[PDB]
């Protein structure tokens, strides 16, 4: 079973002090905290074992290749790819993103074609394929929302046809929470002979996924926000597709330059990290708190919550019609670390007609007691500016 | 006055054993070994100071992106930058100069303009312009290399006209140690209205430079050759040139997701670490260890030197008619880690006849006595292999 009171203490920043009060961090979507395994891992590697890694000849050279292959090794596994060579190391998800629509993208959709991405995606998961169709002149498509913040998945026979070359989703909504029915959109779009890219750079550290039972063609996320370091993503390949991918072999075409031994090493150490945790003990503990939050919240009058009720990892809000921005103000002055803004989902923010909105994560390290004080805060917020 | 002791207590690798032998490290060129100071510095920001940032609304957040925006300021001082937003975080060198490519080539070369390159140039300031050229229909040209390692100065006017619109060229080379004479370059580059791209990944760390009296309009390098961790590389951009590169404002624009900010308190410490130590006396005790290590290979038989007598930083060679990958095994065997290979510059291979060269890095903490080791090791192959 889960102990978040040993957890937690694994986390060297989480004794850190805001505005001379304890700090209740609840932006971990934006990106994690990390254990002290991982800051260490890779300290350790640059004190005693750094090298440069072309499979140079020295030893500290060769056995620096070595650890980033175990690495790349112990990745494939997290994610149960068939072969460690489908695993590309990226520098985050919106480069492994930018990738594809540039190595794949290029070479596989024409003028007259479709893409077909989301209403609630990221705009890392936008862009590319916006500047992929200006390039080819090929179209556009987008699966609008439900007002619960799911997807309306009947309008899924207009958008899909003989021209839909890729459909590009989000796992896990950064902003809604809300977790897509990958598995069946991932048949659907491969009966039209599309592929399928999936971002989920929100999706990895809450429980175990598999991209050999989802079959997507291309999966991507973050180290940051997996506990690990900055600088150092993801990007599996299903390995069919790298005939449809033209230029030496595989997962090294797509590493130019220097590798980033330094994010590796603590990615690494972040993978052990989780799975010695378990992440169905992790999402068993997430989903127990998300629970206690939205039972609470209820309390705190005039919230508005956006999302389905069965959100993953976050809890998006506004409080009355005070400004996003202001009430995350009120809450870090607690003390408190929320998120404000457009959470680079513009279009998701269109659809609900607010500029901005709140939001709080709930990490595997955040307690029942943080969640009173954001609950407290908020209630706090409301009389003051009411 | 250098005291390289000191520094050598620095850097925590350097006792480490290889082969049951005591490490010695000749190849800083491909990557430089890192001081506790930056270890722990990144270390540090992510134990007590970790957060995401986009100028986020609370207090870690808006710490961590002042952390960030002051590495850059500092990197702007250090190469005399008029301001800090002509400076851009990369990923790299390779990643700066491709960055360059797209943003700045694609819309300022035109079917039937030109580039000139060296032949002496990295592959990262050589396939960029390629593929820029094909993709416009650009014609690639080539300084030629004298038999001493330097340019063919003469061939300038014949590769200079008024359809060149870039000079792409290394400050210091990172096989021969070549430094080129990079100010007199520019103003015959900008006399034709001509822009020009330094790259200078193996410069930074020998000498001051002030780009400022070069006048160059970009120049990039690398973060974990100047002794600083993997993932980031600085990107110099004169501010004039922002007006040719059309896309917020600037540096910012070229920063697209999450930025490597472990990388980027790590490189300000690096920064921190090499001016205390003042590049001038750098430069002085290295030229010096140079200037020994020369005189004593003078006493291996058949050695072949590639490079000028004046060369920075690194010393390319072959020994008799031994394939250079057997020369670097039998130094790594010693315990002395040299680089074999082609380095990254198959063109300059091909000038000298050679699929490969060994290269001995001398940086900042290498000694006298590890030159010894390399000179005995070197007559000892010869002897055992001839
Ligand atoms: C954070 C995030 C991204 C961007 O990931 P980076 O590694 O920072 O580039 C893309 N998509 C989603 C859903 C995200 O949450
Ligand atoms: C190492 C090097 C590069 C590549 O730099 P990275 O930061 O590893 O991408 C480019 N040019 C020269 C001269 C180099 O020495």
């Amino acid at each position: 079973i889960f102990s978040v009171d040993k957890v937690r203490a694994d986390f060297p920043v989480l004794s850190r002090e805001v505005n001379g009060l304890p700090l209740a961090y609840l932006d971990s979507a934006a990106s994690a905290q990390k254990p002290s395994q991982v800051i260490d891992a890779e300290a350790e590697f640059y004190r005693h074992g750094y090298a440069a890694v072309h499979r140079g000849i020295h030893t500290l050279s060769a056995q620096a290749t070595e650890k980033m292959e175990n690495v790349r090794k112990r990745a494939s596994l997290f994610i149960n790819a068939r072969s460690a060579e489908e695993l590309v190391f990226v520098r985050g998800t919106t480069e492994g993103i930018d990738l594809v629509a540039n190595s794949w993208g290029n070479s596989n959709v024409r003028a007259g074609d479709n893409i077909i991405i989301s209403q609630m995606e990221h705009h890392a998961n936008i862009v590319p394929w916006q500047m992929l169709c200006a390039r080819v002149g090929a179209e556009l498509r987008v699966i609008p929302l439900n007002p619960d913040g799911t997807l309306q998945l009947e309008t899924l026979p207009t958008l899909f046809d003989e021209k839909t070359r890729l459909l590009a989703i989000t796992h896990v909504s950064n902003v809604l929470g809300t977790e897509n029915p990958l598995a069946e959109m991932i048949t659907l779009a491969h009966q039209h002979g599309a592929k399928v890219l999936v971002d989920g750079a929100q999706a990895v550290m809450h429980h175990p996924v598999d991209v050999q039972a989802l079959d997507c063609d291309f999966y991507v996320f973050s180290g940051h926000k997996l506990y690990g370091p900055t600088g150092i993503g993801i990007l599996y390949v299903k390995e069919a597709l790298l005939q449809e991918m033209p230029p030496t072999k595989a997962p090294w075409r797509f590493e130019a330059g220097t590798p980033n031994t330094g994010g590796i090493i603590g990615l690494g150490a972040a993978l052990e990290y989780v799975s010695a945790l378990g992440l169905n003990n992790i999402a068993e503990y997430e989903q127990n708190l998300m629970h206690y939050a939205l039972s609470q919240l209820e309390s705190v009058p005039d919230l508005t919550l956006y999302g389905p009720q069965n959100r993953l990892g976050v809890i998006a809000f506004n409080l009355g019609k005070h400004h996003a921005y202001d009430v995350g103000s009120f809450l870090d002055n607690y003390g408190i670390a929320v998120r404000t803004g457009h959470h680079c989902a513009m279009p998701l923010m269109a659809y609900y007609n607010v500029p901005a909105m709140c939001r709080a994560s709930l990490a595997m390290y955040n307690t029942h007691e943080e969640v009173d004080r954001l609950v407290t805060g908020l209630q706090r917020i409301h009389r003051l500016l009411g």
